[PDB]
């Protein structure tokens, strides 16, 4: 679990969005596992605007933050998991490291702020849904 709180937006994994999320929807993409809903409260997170490929991600299944190198956002085959069919997620970044399902929503961060959220994993890789191209998270 986990979310990004920027301005009056809440960014979550689309597969973990609540009814309150869907009832207050701004934007959703199955192609990215991202959903953004509206909040009453102002959030304190800053979105990175950059092309960093090093950062740190939170791994709930180890109660640890890990430093990683990651690929630039791309179109990636997510091999079938026990609970999710094979599908192609887009705007996806991969790193070598530990992940399990309940780590989806963990933040990846660089020197510039929040880069993305854990979205995929398997065979010793962890996949992050990028948010750095969503410039509108910064305004309105
Ligand atoms: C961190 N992590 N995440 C997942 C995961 O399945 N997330 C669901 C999410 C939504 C979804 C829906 C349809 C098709 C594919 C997908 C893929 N991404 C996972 C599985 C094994 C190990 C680690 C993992
Ligand atoms: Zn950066």
């Amino acid at each position: 679990s986990g979310a990004i709180y920027v301005g009056n937006y809440r960014v979550v994994n689309r597969h973990l969005a609540t009814h309150n999320d869907w009832a207050n929807l701004v934007w959703e993409d199955s192609s990215r596992d991202l959903l953004v809903s509206s909040t009453t409260a102002q959030g304190c997170d800053t979105i990175a605007r950059c092309d960093c490929q090093t950062g740190v991600y939170y791994c709930s299944s180890r109660r640890k933050h890990y430093p990683v190198s990651f690929s630039k956002p791309s179109l990636i085959f997510v091999e079938a998991s026990e609970y999710y069919p094979a599908r192609y997620q887009s705007h996806l970044m991969l790193a070598v490291g530990h992940s399990e399902p309940g780590d989806c929503g963990g933040i990846l961060r660089c020197q510039h702020g929040v880069v993305g959220i854990v979205s995929t994993g398997g065979n010793g890789l962890v996949g992050f849904a990028d948010v750095r191209d969503l410039l509108w998270l910064d305004e309105e």
